[PDB]
């Protein structure tokens, strides 16, 4: 606990630039293909090891997805004229979220595997995002995920992957351990704020101290509307930029916890690494890339969760430090790493930057015709970025849902 969070300040957010082609996702084809007519996917969680490397097993790449049925022929998802309401179906998906797995030898053209957990295993019906960790070369996996409604609880469930020449099976994801919820002194609770953010575990082992940590999305503790916007939250804003409007309502942070030992069954909540008080309510899906001795800390956020008199695109923001606990500097001087183009501002979401520079996202909403839009619920084209010191550059584009492994684990 002997470090201070690094604030992402109003001054930093004033540097955010939409449509910088070095930090903008290429336009999604409005005629994009869909990976499944039966299911929607969104948040995609590649199988990884404790350092962030994407791993295949016996040559099979694996992804875990937040997943819901498409209610195309479900009377309950017809409007008053009896027609399928894809918008209502898509916006309802959060309440229906389940974690499923897919597999592929190529890192694309994913084969559907089905549910990770049998219905009823998850303490909450909703299964929200986290990270699947391959623990060893015996195929043991810990899926860290979020249990939502009632409350918001980071949890884990341990199972096994089995492979053959024809595919992959997941087995034994039967026992969920609840790890922790918001505490109220460091991280905001439901009691303090009905709209509190607490989700998306991303565990890692730090070789500098050998300890098992996790990132997660939180908010800074305190009753909704009471937070002080400090000079450190402002940063060095220019003349005329002192009016923050209702910015005290935006209190996102990247939380950190440490495991009592490497089993990861017991956790100690620590101060956050990044705070965005007066800047953004949502620093979602925090994840590291460890490169050239540096800590690259990425988080996803929304245009519409910026505080008054700031703005930026939906997409991936990031920070870099030489030390786990900071100080951090914003990537590309503003924080923005990969934003949606302003002509298709909601085309993709849940950007996830992998250590190979590949960034996956799902297709959300693309402008279609007049005021119509197309809903995705399918993978977006993967983007490749280069990380160079405290800057990033878009340098290539790949197929829809291309998420190759960085190394292949041979099971024993
Ligand atoms: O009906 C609109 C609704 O359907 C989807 C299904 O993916 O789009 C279908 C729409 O896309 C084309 O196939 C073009 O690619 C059209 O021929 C068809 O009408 C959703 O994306 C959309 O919300
Ligand atoms: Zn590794
Ligand atoms: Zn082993």
């Amino acid at each position: 606990f002997n470090y201070k969070p690094t604030p992402w300040t109003r001054a930093d957010a004033l540097k955010v630039h939409s449509d910088d082609p070095t930090t903008t996702q290429p336009l999604v084809d409005v005629a994009f293909p869909v990976m499944s007519e039966e299911v929607f996917i969104w948040d995609t969680m590649p199988l990884r090891d404790f350092d962030g490397d994407i791993v295949s097993v016996n040559g099979w790449c694996v992804i875990f997805t937040l997943t819901a049925d498409r209610n195309t022929n479900n009377p309950d998802f017809q409007d008053e004229n009896g027609n399928y309401d894809i918008k209502r179906d898509w916006e309802d998906r959060h309440g229906r979220a389940r974690i499923c797995y897919w597999y592929s030898r190529t890192g694309k053209d994913w084969i559907f595997g089905g549910r990770v957990m049998a219905e009823g295993v998850s303490p909450t019906t909703r299964e929200w995002a986290g990270t699947p960790i391959l623990l060893n070369d015996e195929g043991d996996i810990d899926l860290y995920y979020t249990c939502v409604t009632p409350g918001a609880t980071i949890a884990k469930v341990r199972g096994k992957i089995v492979t053959s020449d024809e595919g992959v099976s997941l087995e034994g994801f039967q026992h969920v351990k609840s790890l922790f919820s918001a505490d109220g002194k460091i991280y905001q609770t439901e009691e303090q704020n009905a709209y509190w953010n607490f989700r998306d575990p991303s565990p890692f082992i730090d070789k500098n101290d050998g300890k098992l940590y996790m990132l997660f999305e939180g908010n800074v503790a305190g009753s909704r509307g009471t937070h002080e916007i400090t000079q450190e939250d402002m940063g060095s804003v220019p003349p005329g930029y002192e009016n923050v409007g209702g910015a005290r309502y935006q209190v996102g942070c990247i939380g950190l916890a440490v495991a009592k030992d490497l089993s990861g069954d017991e956790w100690e909540i620590l101060p956050p690494l990044i705070t965005a008080v007066g800047v953004n309510d949502q620093t979602e899906r925090p994840h590291f890339v460890f490169q050239e001795g540096k800590y690259y800390l990425f988080t996803i956020s929304h245009k519409y969760t910026f505080a008054d008199n700031l703005t930026g695109p939906d997409g991936v923001y990031g920070f870099v430090s030489n030390q786990l606990t900071g100080p951090y500097t914003p990537m590309n001087s503003s924080g923005l790493v990969l934003g949606n183009p302003s002509s298709q501002p909601f085309q993709t979401y849940s950007h996830y930057v992998m250590p190979n520079g590949l960034v996956t996202s799902f297709i959300d909403s693309v402008p279609w015709e007049g005021e119509k839009f197309r809903i995705g619920g399918t993978e977006a084209p993967t983007v490749k970025i280069l990380l160079k010191g405290d800057r990033s550059f878009v340098v290539d584009s790949f197929d829809y849902g291309y998420i190759p492994a960085m190394k292949d684990i041979i099971l024993k």
